[PDB]
C-alpha cells in the first residue's frame, strides 16, 4: 500500500546515488593521497628541524613538490561536489581548503628554521586533520551499504595512519632531544592508544583479502616495540641524533606498508563502486542503514577531535591523576609506579589510559 | 576566494533548507502525539489482561480511538515529508508505516484476551520504538544548528519517556503475579537505568526554561522509588492486584507529567521554526555541524535498539556474570549480593549495570 512508495522513492533515490559514487570514491582516494603527501612532507620537515638544518633538505623539497602535484588533483576531485555537495560537506571542505594555502608561509619558516618542531608537526598535523575530516561527511551522502561500509573501514585505516604518523613525529622529538618529558610521554601514549580503535574498526569492517593483506604486510615492529618501551619507561640514549634517526627510519618504513595496503583498500573501493554501476523488514533496514558503522565513524572521527583539543587533553589527564591517587592510596603505589600500572592495563586490554582511569573510578566504591 | 565559494554555497543550502522546517517541525511532534497515545493504549490493554478481564476496558476502547486519531493526523503530515525525504528517511518511515496496519489484530486479541500481557506489551513497544527511529533521522535533512540540537534534545526526552512507559508495564507484570523472575527483576533494572543517558542528554541540550519546567513538573516519585526497591529486592505482597494498581497509577501520573513537558518541547520546537522563516574556524565547525549532538543521538539509537535485542541482551548478561563471579571470588560475595552490589554501583555512579559490569572487568587485574 502505501509502504510500496516509500520503498519506490528510497529506491529511486538510491539509483540516482549510483552514478555519483565514481566521483566521491575519487575524491576520498585523493584525499588519501594528499594526506600521504603531507605525512611524507611532515616528516621530513621534523628531521630538517630537529637535526639543526644538517639533513632531509632534499627530502622536504621533493615532498613539497609532491604536494603540490596532489593538491592540483585533489581541487580537480573537488569540482564534481561545487553543485552537489551538502551543506555540512561545504563545511568540512570549506575548513580543509582554508588551511591548505597556509602552506606558503609553513615552508618558509621551515626552510628559514623560524620554527621549532613541535610547532611545524602541529601545523602539518592540522591541515590533515581537516582534510581527512572530509571523508565521514562524504559517507553521509553515500545511500548503498557495502560502499559506505567500505568507507568507514578505509577512513578507519586512513585514521590509523595518521596517529602512527603523529607517532613518528612525537617519538622522533623526544629521542632528539635526548628527553620525553612528561608531558611528551603521555602525548605518545596517547597516538598510540588511538590507534587500536583505529584498526579494530578497519578489521572489522574490511574484506577477508583486505585485513589478510594487513596481517601479512604490516607485522609488528621489534625495533618500534622496543624503543616504544625506553621513550616510556627511561632516558633515551644521549647519542646525539642516531636513535633518534633509527626511530625515524623505522617508523617510515611502516608508515610505506601501511600506505601499501591502504592503496588498495581504494583500488578495491574504486572497483566496488565500478561494479554497482552496472545494474524482516527490521533486519532487512539495518543492513540497508548500517547505522552502528556510521556511528564508529563519527566516533574516530570525535577521538581525533579530541587529541588536538588541550581542553580534551588535560579533563583526561585530570582523571588519570585521579586513577593514579586511587592507585597511590590503596594499593600503595609511587607515583611513577601508577602510572605505568594505568599504561599496563590499557595496553593489555586494548584501551586508552583515559579508559582504564574512568573505569578504576567507576568501581571504586570497592576499594 | 575559494573559501567563501564553499561557505556560500553551504548558507545558500542552508538557507533553503528553511523551508522544510515546518514540515519536520509538524511530523516530529505528530510522531509525539501518536507515541504517546500508543503508550497510552500499551498500558491500558496491561491492566485489561493482567485483571483477567475485569479492568480498563473502557480505557482500551477510548486510547485506541485517540491512537486511529493520531494515525490519521501522523499520515497527513507525511505526506509534505515525501517531497523532501532521504533514502534513510524513506526507510525509517517505511519500517515505521510497515507495523501500523497491524494495530487491528492485536486489539481483537487484546479484546479476546489470546495473547499474553507481554506479548502484546512488546507489540506496542515495536510500534512505537521504529515510530520513534524516525526522529533523529529527521536530522540528516536539518541544516539548523538550534533546530537539530532541540530535535534531539526533544528525542532524548521522548526516548526516556518511552523507557519510563516500559518501567511501568514490566513493574505492573511483576507486581500483578506476586513475583519478579530473576529475567524480569533485570529487564526491569535495564529500563530504568536506560532512562539515565536519556534525560541526561536532554538536560544538556534543552533550554534552560525547558529543564526548568522539568525540574519542577517531574520530580522524583518517593513511591515509585520505594516500589522499585521492593521489585528488586523481597517478595511482593500476595494483594491480587491490589500494588500492581499502586504502582500502574502512580507511573501513569509520572508520564502524564512528562507528557506536559513534552508538549512544551513540542510548542518551543515550532516557534523557532516559524521564527527562522520569519528571520577560528574548529570553532565555527563545531557550532555549525554539532558532533557532539549527532553522537548523543546515535549513542540513543543504539542503546534502544540493544534493549530491544536478546542478543544484546544475553551478550550483556555474560559480561555481568562474569562480574558477579568476579565479586564472588576475590569479595566472598553471595551470588545474590554480589548482583546487588553491582545494582547499586549502577544506580549511584548513574551507568548502567552492563557499564558497571565492564569497568570491574577492565581493571580486574587489580584484584588478581
Amino acid at each position: 500500500p502505501e509502504v510500496v512508495d516509500w520503498f519506490a522513492r528510497a529506491r529511486r533515490l538510491q539509483k540516482q546515488q549510483l552514478h555519483q559514487l565514481a566521483q566521491q570514491g575519487t575524491l576520498a582516494g585523493q584525499i588519501s593521497a594528499l594526506v600521504h603527501m603531507l605525512q611524507c612532507e611532515r616528516g621530513a620537515s621534523n628531521i630538517w628541524l630537529c637535526s639543526g638544518g644538517r639533513l632531509y633538505a632534499a627530502e622536504c623539497r621533493a615532498g613539497a613538490a609532491l604536494v603540490d602535484e596532489q593538491l592540483t588533483r585533489f581541487y580537480a576531485a573537488l569540482e564534481p561536489a561545487r553543485d552537489a555537495a551538502s551543506s555540512a560537506l561545504c563545511w568540512r571542505i570549506a575548513c580543509a581548503v582554508w588551511y591548505l594555502p597556509q602552506l606558503a608561509a609553513l615552508r618558509k619558516r621551515v626552510r628559514d628554521r623560524e620554527i621549532a618542531a613541535e610547532e611545524a608537526t602541529g601545523q602539518f598535523s592540522r591541515i590533515i586533520r581537516h582534510l581527512l575530516n572530509i571523508v565521514p561527511q562524504l559517507n553521509d551522502s553515500i545511500d548503498d551499504p557495502q560502499i559506505a561500509g567500505r568507507m568507514v573501514a578505509l577512513y578507519s585505516f586512513m585514521q590509523g595512519k595518521e596517529l602512527a604518523g603523529q607517532e613518528r613525529a612525537l617519538g622522533a622529538l623526544g629521542f632528539a632531544r635526548g628527553q620525553f618529558s612528561d608531558e611528551l610521554r603521555q602525548q605518545l601514549v596517547d597516538r598510540i592508544d588511538g590507534q587500536q580503535p583505529c584498526f579494530d574498526s578497519f578489521q572489522a569492517l574490511a574484506q577477508p583479502p583486505q585485513t589478510a593483506l594487513f596481517a601479512e604486510q604490516c607485522q609488528a615492529s621489534l625495533e618500534i616495540e622496543q624503543l616504544r618501551r625506553v621513550a616510556c619507561t627511561r632516558q633515551p640514549p644521549a647519542d646525539e641524533g642516531e636513535t633518534a634517526l633509527r626511530w625515524f627510519c623505522a617508523q617510515t618504513q611502516r608508515l610505506e606498508q601501511l600506505r601499501g595496503v591502504e592503496e588498495l583498500l581504494i583500488v578495491d573501493l574504486l572497483n566496488a563502486a565500478d561494479a554497482l554501476l552496472e545494474g524482516s523488514i527490521a533486519l532487512r533496514l539495518d543492513k540497508q542503514l548500517l547505522p552502528l558503522v556510521r556511528q564508529q565513524a563519527h566516533e574516530l572521527q570525535q577521538l581525533s577531535g579530541q587529541l588536538a583539543s588541550l581542553k580534551d587533553a588535560l579533563e583526561e589527564r585530570k582523571l588519570i591523576e585521579k586513577a593514579k591517587s586511587v592507585l597511590m592510596t590503596y594499593q600503595g603505589m609511587q607515583e611513577e609506579q601508577a602510572w605505568q600500572a594505568l599504561r599496563k592495563m590499557a595496553m593489555d586490554k586494548n584501551q586508552r589510559m583515559v579508559e582504564i582511569a574512568r573505569a578504576l573510578l567507576t568501581v571504586k566504591a570497592l576499594w
